[PDB]
């Protein structure tokens, strides 16, 4: 009928295309749009849900019509009728263009409700009564734990079909792993399900549609316990299971088999299993033939009832553990007669698949993973400390077998194999890349090699850190939810890879664990009770959440979690009767040559941070509608600032020669310095960095962070190019020529015990950077309704370019620069608005848009006598600066 031919795409509920398993009563709805013309905006948008399909064709809302809403957001709160459990519900949308003409209903989309907050589970909890257990407990564990492995128990139940079936689901939680099988078929496309959560506080239960998997007469369903995380060390009880498996008919009747007493149940080939130490397979021990219909399901104990783990069994929608990618080996060699070592020629995370040929049943293949290795060839797994982080398989003599772990995980870039029938080969090993199933959200790249190499040393490292958690290593007997190092990558990871369903379940998990007080865990779940927390660390709350608002417009999660912001900065006023927060753990973690900071910046960092955490939050409450909330915390700010100069300034910078790098980075980020003082502390900082350093970072995890971001503010942006093109100690290319496929935990190469980890995250805030500064594409307005297109030629770099699928659609920025042109190609999305920043770079210069002169002389457009300031709509353009 219009000109707006483009129905909406790209509808995502829950943030996710056609979820399976939205236990959220008002959900989240998405889309992005796509228009003819140039300079288009959303002006009004309507979205119909209804309760079938012939029904939502017919343009009725069933259970949701909107109308014609006048707004341009396109992420909306569900605000239908009340959700059912067990339904599939069907949504359309149209949107208004600029000009109110009006756009066809997009394809209809779906999202099924699971069971909706524990509506009546009916099943229950089931066990062995046996529980046979290994208790480990190594010298040098972290606070002196030890490690209790349960074996894998297997439960078997077995039901009978006669109708034939319209639908069949399975709502099952596992503790704390677990493989579900139906009539002999693998069901998930997942692994290492579910995803790791204080289970006191919360058990995530996953759906899945098993209804092409029914069969007809007898029917059997298999389910094998892992231990994984619910183990007795972090105050749990042994692997427990609760599972009820849905079934509705062609007539519109329902029957569902539970979990109970009448299941079967015994030990298989699986004995140990610990995502620390690994998984020991027996293929002797292995009951061929039990998940399939005609199998004598006796001569089996039956299950007990469990005591509940205590959390709401809850479905979160957010990315789950896959195997990701299969890596084959590049080289092979032998330090000893019969070891065999592999080398993947990177650092990764998950596990590897054998292949054995032996026709003899009982020889063992012992499977060792590292990081590093030896000048004689062998491994190094002094990163991976007390973890043992070996898999062993005992073999059944069939001529071929093949094994992968399934209740475990490494980080490691080479593989040891000793035990094999004979010398293997490079096919023979096949690697399994294992981590949180995230999309790809933008791609970078440099004229700059080690930029690249730099960047891609990141991205390796951020997967390896992301299961179902944000990790600090992969590869010890660690890989806590560690909140700081999760706090200064998490703009990092945004850029990369789509998050906002990854952090919405982990700002979840934060508020699991917020106590009365309002205080926050170093480590979050809580596994390891770390209370109250560093300030550096514990503001990830605030700052995640207000991550997902500006890179995403997401408005809801930060008043789903305001209560929670309010009672953590009410514990930190606690621990500021005077403004000075002198407590402080962490701190500036890793300075170059150092743990522990060592300009005592600790008390500085600190209160950085707690005028961090007051400013947003009045920042937070004034987008809310709070005008006392905003008010009183805009006045506390100001309190701080004036507190923080009082203890801190110096007439020439900041103290506690006698000041850091880390000291003066902090307050010009923030701007807490007087307006006096700015430039004499600006040019300590510059002095400390060319003169002291040379070119060479001196800071740790919190002010590397912020010290590129500083030096480009100030319009030095040449000292920070400088900074990251260094090859010597200490930076990043360091790492990289000491043969790092990933990024650090410390500055200096360290090979042995302790804290000398190859697979750290917390140190990749650089590659936001490289994104927001070199490349120049950074948020104007949340949700990204406004961007900036600023880009930064510094150095001998030639090119940059980043592209980014953002929440409105896809972002990018491309720059060339030669002797007489410098390019530009940038690219906006409808619903979005482009401000370009082009770089005087020559005397006399032209400025084209296209074919088209836009600057002849000085008043054509809009500059600030460093930029040309270019503002454009949705679409697509080339500029030129010529001459």
């Amino acid at each position: 009928k219009s000109s707006n031919i483009y129905s909406p795409f790209d509808l995502k509920c829950e943030f996710t295309t056609n979820p399976l398993g939205v236990d959220k009563k008002n959900p989240i709805f998405s889309w992005k749009l796509r228009h003819l013309e140039k300079n288009e905006k959303q002006t009004a948008y309507q979205v119909i849900v209804s309760s079938s399909l012939e029904t939502i064709n017919d343009n009725i809302g069933d259970v949701w019509d909107t109308g014609k809403v006048l707004s341009s957001e396109q992420v909306i709160k569900y605000e239908g009728k009340e959700l059912e459990p067990c339904k599939v519900y069907f949504w359309k949308v149209r949107w208004w263009d600029s000009k109110d003409q009006e756009s066809p209903f997009s394809v209809v989309n779906t999202f099924e409700t699971g069971l909706m907050n524990e509506e009546n589970w009916k099943a229950k909890w089931i066990t062995k009564k046996e529980h046979k257990y290994e208790v480990y407990s190594p010298d040098g564990a972290p606070f002196g734990l030890n490690y209790t492995i349960a074996y894998a128990p297997m439960f078997r139940k077995s039901f009978s079909i006669s109708k034939k079936i319209k639908r069949a689901r399975v709502y099952i939680a596992g503790l704390g792993l677990y493989e579900l099988y139906i009539n002999g078929e693998r069901i998930g496309d997942r692994v290492l399900d579910p995803g790791q959560t204080d289970y006191k506080k919360r058990v995530l239960y996953t759906v899945y549609d098993v209804s092409k998997n029914i069969r007809d007469g007898k029917n059997a369903i298999g389910v094998i316990l892992g231990n994984g995380r619910y183990v007795k060390e972090y105050g749990y009880d042994f692997p427990k299971l609760i599972i009820q498996v849905l079934v509705e008919y062609e007539d519109d009747s329902i029957e569902w088999i539970v979990s109970d007493e009448s299941w079967k149940t015994t030990y298989g080939p699986i004995t140990l299993n610990s995502l620390y130490h690994g998984e020991i397979y027996d293929g002797r021990k292995e009951i061929k033939g039990w998940n399939l219909p005609d199998f004598d399901d006796s001569t089996w104990e039956n299950a007990i009832l469990a005591e509940p783990p205590g959390g709401k069994l809850y479905s979160e929608i957010y990315p789950p553990i896959r195997i990701t990618k299969t890596i084959k080996p590049i080289k092979m060699w032998s330090p000893e007669p019969g070891t065999y070592v592999y080398d993947f020629g990177q650092n990764y995370t998950g596990w590897i698949k054998i292949k054995v040929r032996t026709n003899e049943s009982g020889k063992e293949i012992r499977i060792r993973h590292a990081e590093l290795t030896y000048e004689d060839g062998t491994l190094n797994y002094s990163t991976n400390r007390t973890a043992l982080a070996t898999d062993v398989y005992i073999t059944k003599g069939e001529g071929y077998e093949e094994y992968e772990p399934r209740f475990t995980y490494h980080g490691f870039r080479y593989v040891e194999i000793l035990g094999y029938p004979g010398v293997p080969t490079l096919e023979d090993i096949e690697g399994k890349v294992v981590h949180t199933a995230v999309e790809s959200n933008g791609e970078f790249i440099c004229s700059n090699e080690l930029i690249n190499k730099i960047h891609h040393n990141i991205i390796w490292g951020q997967l390896s850190n992301l299961m179902s958690i944000p990790t600090d290593c992969p590869q010890r007997d660690e890989r806590m939810g560690w909140m700081g190092d999760a706090q200064l990558s998490a703009e990092e990871a945004i850029f990369n890879f789509d998050m906002i369903g990854f952090y919405r379940k982990y700002l979840n998990d934060i508020r699991d664990a917020q106590k009365e007080n309002g205080s926050l865990s170093d480590v979050i779940p809580p596994y390891w009770s770390i209370y109250p927390g560093d300030p550096a660390w514990s503001t990830a709350y605030i700052t995640i959440a207000w991550y997902l608002y500006q890179y995403y417009g997401d408005k809801y999660v930060l008043e789903e979690h305001y209560e929670g912001f309010k009672k953590y900065v009410e514990f930190l006023k606690k621990l500021a009767p005077d403004y000075i927060v002198s407590f402080y753990k962490y701190g500036d973690w890793c300075q170059p040559g150092t743990v522990r900071p060592k300009d005592n910046s600790g008390e500085l960092t600190s209160t950085f941070y707690f005028y961090h955490d007051v400013i947003t939050l009045s920042k937070i409450a004034k987008l809310l509608g709070k005008e006392a909330d905003y008010k009183y915390y805009s006045e506390l700010a100001d309190k701080i600032k004036s507190a923080f100069n009082k203890k801190f300034l110096k007439e020439k910078a900041y103290a506690s020669m006698f000041t850091s790098q880390t000291l003066n980075t902090l307050p010009l980020y923030l701007n807490l310095v007087p307006e006096d003082k700015v430039q004499d502390v600006l040019k300590t900082l510059l002095e400390d960095i060319i003169i002291r350093h040379d070119y060479h970072l001196d800071t740790g995890i919190v002010a590397t962070r912020y010290i590129f971001d500083v030096l480009t503010s100030y319009g030095y942006d040449e000292v920070a190019y400088k900074i990251v093109n260094q090859k010597t100690y200490p930076s990043f290319g360091y790492m990289i020529e000491e043969g790092a496929t990933t990024l650090w935990e410390r500055w200096e190469k360290l090979t042995s015990t302790g804290m000398n980890s190859h697979n750290h995250i917390m140190f990749g805030s650089v590659d936001a950077w490289f994104y927001r500064v070199i490349a120049g594409v950074r948020v104007g307005e949340p949700g990204w309704n406004k961007i900036i297109f600023e880009p930064h030629p510094v150095g001998d770099l030639k090119y940059a370019k980043a592209r980014l699928n953002t929440i409105k659609g896809e972002v990018e920025i491309n720059w060339q620069k030669t002797e007489n042109i410098f390019s530009m190609r940038i690219s906006v999305p409808v619903n979005s608005e482009g401000e370009v920043h082009v770089p005087k770079l020559f005397e006399r210069f032209v400025v084209k848009e296209g074919d088209n002169i836009i600057y002849e002389k000085k008043g054509d457009l809009e500059e600030n006598e460093k930029y040309i300031v270019i503002r454009v709509g949705s679409g697509s353009y080339n500029f030129y600066m010529e001459k």
